RNA sequence: GAACUCGCUGUGAAGAUGCAGUGUACCCGCGGCAAGACGGAAAGACCCCGUGAACCUUUACUAUAGCUUGACACUGAACAU
């Protein structure tokens, strides 16, 4: 899955970029706590 | 099935009231007995057959519920080997 980040998650990514992350990771953690949004543009 | 429904000996799907020979016997009831009518009942239960049935068994065949194994999915993160 592709996510547009909204924060600096000290694991892997910085703000405002599209990054390939596990679908479950994005669905359960990133999206539900801000941090990221899906890459729909 | 219909009967004007005797005994014997034989013959005969091979154990005869009914065929042959022969003996006996007037016609008809009533009370009894139960030897025969292969008496009545039940399309033999025993036996065999049917490429018949049913239930039952098992290390008969084929499956399958269940139990169980792993892959993939729901399912992600960090790190160390
Ligand atoms: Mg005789
Ligand atoms: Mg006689
Ligand atoms: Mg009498
Ligand atoms: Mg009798
Ligand atoms: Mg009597
Ligand atoms: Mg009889
Ligand atoms: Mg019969």
């Amino acid at each position: 899955m592709q996510v547009i980040l909204l924060d600096k998650v000290a694991n892997l990514g910085s703000l405002g970029d599209q990054v390939n992350v596990k679908a479950g990771y994005a669905r359960n953690f990133l999206v539900p706590q801000g941090k990221a949004v899906p890459a729909t543009k």
